[PDB]
């Protein structure tokens, strides 16, 4: 198909490998690395023909869905591979950092102005992977949500192959600055957590409004049988008033890249 090109926003160039500048590592290989025939910087997954039979199999599955997703705009974008006989090299748009590096950045609440255009971009991404691909993500962290200098918030291309529950949990976590969760020495004391007590629900003392303690409450119901579908979470107020309402995520985001480090 498309191998052996970039595509980047309109444009298209021959390409290969000798023609990338790398960066060095951003954070599973992804490089920071620079298209030297236009200045372009990007992000790439390197593939090692020889690594874990596992690790590949989950980034060919992750890659097959991205593939699929070139029309979704709450998903990172695919500009194009390269095949060498040693590895595949797979370009992908590049942003700024993950939820939970800007979390560890901002060192306390994300203000709910930024959480309500973040919910917007997430449930719509998981929406079209079940609806248009059937797709459930079954992964859904602060650590794949993706935010850019230029606003834009996307869905991570990680296990993007394999619920609500968790995006309720990753937006508590956010909100407030602390896993719902932190004080569990081990994972199945967590799950006992979730399986015992009350839902670690929004605080009602930091001035969130109804609409997204109403949000995170429907999220995070108990019963698999009463929790809603996408559906049913995109009709939601707190959704309809972040579509629509005018937010410098741009602007806010900037600030805090700034005025921290790492």
């Amino acid at each position: 198909k498309q191998t052996g090109y970039l595509t980047i926003g309109g444009q298209r160039y021959q390409a290969e490998i000798n023609d990338l500048e790398n960066l060095g590592e951003m954070g599973g290989q992804v490089w920071k690395m620079r298209f030297r025939k236009t200045g372009h910087v990007i992000a790439v997954k390197q593939m090692r023909r020889s690594g874990n039979k596992e690790e590949n199999k989950r980034i060919l599955m992750d890659l097959d869905v991205v593939l699929k997703s070139h029309d979704c705009p709450y998903i990172v974008q695919c500009f194009g591979t390269f095949i060498t006989n040693t590895d595949v090299f797979i370009a992908m748009e590049l942003m700024g950092t993950c939820a939970e590096k800007l979390k560890k950045r901002m060192q306390g609440p994300i203000p709910e102005r930024i959480l309500g255009k973040m919910t917007v971009a997430i449930v719509k991404a998981l929406y079209y992977l079940k609806e248009k691909h059937g797709v459930i993500h079954r992964d859904v962290k602060p650590s794949n949500i993706l935010l850019d200098e230029r606003g834009q918030i996307k869905l991570c291309d990680f296990g993007i192959s394999g619920d609500v529950w968790s995006l309720g949990i990753s937006l508590v976590e956010l909100a407030t600055g602390q896993f719902p969760y932190k004080n569990c020495k081990t994972d199945f004391e967590v799950l006992t957590k979730v399986l015992q007590e009350e839902p670690p629900l929004l605080p009602g003392h930091m001035g969130f409004s109804g609409d997204f303690q109403s949000f995170v409450k429907d999220c995070l119901t108990k019963d698999h049988r009463k929790r809603p579908k996408y559906n049913k979470l995109l009709e939601h107020s707190f959704i309809k008033r972040y579509e629509t309402l005018e937010v410098d995520v741009a602007s806010w985001f900037k600030d805090v890249m700034a005025k921290t480090e790492s």
